[PDB]
């Protein structure tokens, strides 16, 4: 194989329109330090380390933890984002960043379907670590988090997986359906600018950036597995094996809305007329300690340049009447502003944090 | 089809099979009360495992027989290994299905742990080079067992070997596996792993599986000196060589390593096992707010009383590794010998 490296420095952060890797570690952190200088050091230390990750005194602790020494970089990417709590917490503006706060960075509105665990969402800082090998992804996250002890406390850490098809087929979620068809092509720069990338109207540090929505969505695999193929397909409006819209021959044929249930998932999301870039991963977390049922679902991640215009209307349309709600439950939620890309020589979020 | 491991044979796959990258490890309790339900369970598991591992119409108004998420994936060297805990033969004094007369001779819970994190009547170890493939296999196996078993726990894990065939590294960053004999050396695996005498005949060609869920304190480990890390094991970190030797594969000179090092204590027992462990991570430790991670320690041995319990004894008292680890769960399972095509897993035990 060729080198499995994704460029870290550029106009954009990697991990967004980068091709979807197989594994993710997703962590949220809260800043406990009270001085912006500590955060500056964090982000320049994170930048140098991430550049190393993505590319003699025995009485001292090893600088690196060592468990990816013999492994390929496996298309490792690290994406950083800022939560609303980074800018304002407990009624006070932090670190003097009011002038630089993004337009659309607020917590997502409360939906009635939600069973949100506050500790499973939010966070001042998110770190999305993706690679085609789970040990590589964990190694990257662990070394990054090792730098933040002293400055931050980790809020939560999730991990997930999503295997694309052997022949390049659209990857399937835990319900067995191709997941990602409705995305536009990430190699179409024009469409990514219109959907994902902030181009103007925001602070300089957010230009070339995007907003990341995070929803941890439990999936009721047991009752889904007892449901008929027809019910499963009716839930989505696509046929399970082909991923083709109802009444169509191929996965990539256009959805015909008059042929699918109006409460189906695809119909409702298509109804808004809005677009986002989904980049989710499945998770399994053993058995629910309470119910003794399998804990599994979707780490739903999507990017959009304007979440108020593109993402909240989807939540509203789905939270109302989505057939998928029978089989899912949102238990975690967060929104993060992902900075524009980093130039070599500079550090992540330098335009935001620097005086 | 290249990434296919044979399911039928003299032995169960997943033991001397080359170590795959991902594991799901489940324990089930039998809730059915009639032995005929257990036989159909194992017959159906045998057919389904044969389908799942080999790669390989129905009406849309019925539930799909398969859950679908591995449809476009390679078999990925999927193996599925079955074992029985002591409770499968007697629980609370009762002989449950007339099987106690066929109980294995060394199947007693390991002497002193979270009990919800060990035990069980049945274990299933599912290994594949792709995590989605392994979950799909376990999920469909567990779906077949509803009504007859309840799932006790599910752990999962990972262990990536080097691209250059290098020995895989655990989460402390040390090569892990060097002390194992070659799993391709049939005579050595016969001597260490495979049962051919001293057990009921369904155990012939089988083995005992030891499972230990061992928490690894990564935060304090990563803050410990490289010399302290090496002194813990008695091998150098990058090369994996025993102290005083050049190569990973050089013999261990016990005079050159601390008497309380992990390698010294285990080797000086004179005993040997076949270790086939996987790393794990499971979110944050709430008591400390640091990463909850560890080793899913899995070993195979023909006689745990002779080969494994001596190691547990020597390490539990004096191992320097105990400073950085804590055992959270423990179980011992008896794995049946292999299944011949036409038969079913544990037929010789269940048919009587
Ligand atoms: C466990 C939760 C979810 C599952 C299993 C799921 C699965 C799917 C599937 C199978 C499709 C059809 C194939 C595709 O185009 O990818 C789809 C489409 C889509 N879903 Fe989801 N989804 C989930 C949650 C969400 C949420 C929370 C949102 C938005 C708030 C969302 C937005 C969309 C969009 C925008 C599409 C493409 C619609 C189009 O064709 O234009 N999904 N999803
Ligand atoms: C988190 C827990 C553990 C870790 C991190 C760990 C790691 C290691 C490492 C790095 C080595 C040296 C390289 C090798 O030969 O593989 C080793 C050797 C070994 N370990 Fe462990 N191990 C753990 C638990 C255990 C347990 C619980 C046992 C037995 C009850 C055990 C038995 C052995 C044996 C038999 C050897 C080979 C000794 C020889 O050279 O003859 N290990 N282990
Ligand atoms: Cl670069
Ligand atoms: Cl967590
Ligand atoms: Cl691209
Ligand atoms: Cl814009
Ligand atoms: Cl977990
Ligand atoms: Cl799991
Ligand atoms: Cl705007
Ligand atoms: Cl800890
Ligand atoms: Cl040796
Ligand atoms: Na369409
Ligand atoms: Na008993
Ligand atoms: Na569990
Ligand atoms: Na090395
Ligand atoms: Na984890
Ligand atoms: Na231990
Ligand atoms: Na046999
Ligand atoms: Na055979």
């Amino acid at each position: 194989m060729e080198e499995q490296i994704v460029p870290f420095y550029g106009k954009h952060q990697a991990g967004i329109t980068t091709a979807h890797q197989t594994y993710v570690y997703f962590a949220a952190l809260d800043v406990t330090a009270k001085e912006k200088s500590d955060i500056i050091t964090l982000f320049r230390n994170w930048t140098s380390l991430t550049q190393m990750l993505t590319s003699r005194n025995q009485y001292l602790p090893p600088q690196d933890t060592g468990e990816s020494a013999d492994l390929s970089p496996s298309n490792l990417t690290v994406t950083f984002g800022f939560g609303p709590s980074f800018f304002e917490k407990d009624g006070k503006d932090r670190f003097g960043l009011k002038s630089k706060k993004p337009k659309h960075l607020a917590a997502l509105p409360a939906m009635p379907n939600d069973n949100l665990d506050e500790k499973q969402g939010g966070g001042d800082i998110c770190i999305q670590v993706c690679a085609d090998d789970e040990q590589v992804a964990f190694h990257a996250l662990r070394n990054l988090l090792n730098q933040a002890v002293g400055t931050c406390e980790v809020r939560f850490v999730n991990k997930g997986f999503l295997s694309g098809g052997k022949n390049g087929e659209t990857p399937r979620n835990l319900f067995g359906f191709k997941d990602g068809t409705g995305n536009q092509s990430t190699e179409d720069d024009s469409l990514m600018n219109s959907i994902v990338w902030v181009q103007s109207g925001e602070p300089d540090w957010m230009t070339g950036g995007t907003y990341m929505a995070f929803r941890k969505i439990k999936m009721f695999l047991e009752i889904w597995d007892r449901s008929s193929l027809k019910d499963q397909e009716d839930t989505f409006g696509r046929r399970k094996s082909s991923g083709a819209p109802f009444g169509q021959k191929k996965e990539t044929d256009p959805v015909k809305l008059n042929q699918i249930p109006s409460n189906s998932h695809v119909s409702l999301a298509k109804s808004t007329g809005k677009q986002i870039l989904r980049r989710a991963f499945s998770y399994t977390e053993g058995l629910d300690p309470k119910t003794g049922y399998m804990d599994a679902g979707l780490l739903f991640i999507s990017f959009q340049k304007n979440p108020d215009n593109q993402f909240i209307p989807m939540l509203k349309a789905l939270s109302a009447k989505d057939a998928l709600n029978e089989y899912t439950q949102t238990i975690g939620s967060a929104l993060y502003a992902c900075p524009g890309g980093c130039k070599k020589g500079e550090y992540i979020a330098q335009r935001l944090l620097e005086s």
